[PDB]
């Protein structure tokens, strides 16, 4: 298919606790104005990373 | 940051091997059209992610 954009991402500012549903991370990114978002681990912690077309 | 500009990652389409130096990354990345970049780890993978403002 098309050859795609390439994404960019920012954790998020809103998004509180352990991010388990990137649903809800995508939903929570909405209210900060990009597209889309997913959670993310480091080590013991999963945050929610909003994500764009860079 | 909060009183400064919003950023967002892109992981690098050109590094090879492991992000040593984000200098090198950063230098790297502008050949991308970004105008900074940094590695960070994931894993057991240390990798150089290309840096803007969102």
């Amino acid at each position: 298919g098309p050859l795609g954009s390439r994404h960019c991402l920012s954790q998020s500012h809103r998004f509180k606790g352990m991010c388990v549903s990137s649903n809800n991370c995508a939903n929570v990114c909405r209210t900060e104005s990009f597209p889309d978002g997913e959670c993310k681990s480091h080590g013991l912690e999963r945050k929610c990373f909003c994500k764009k077309v860079c």
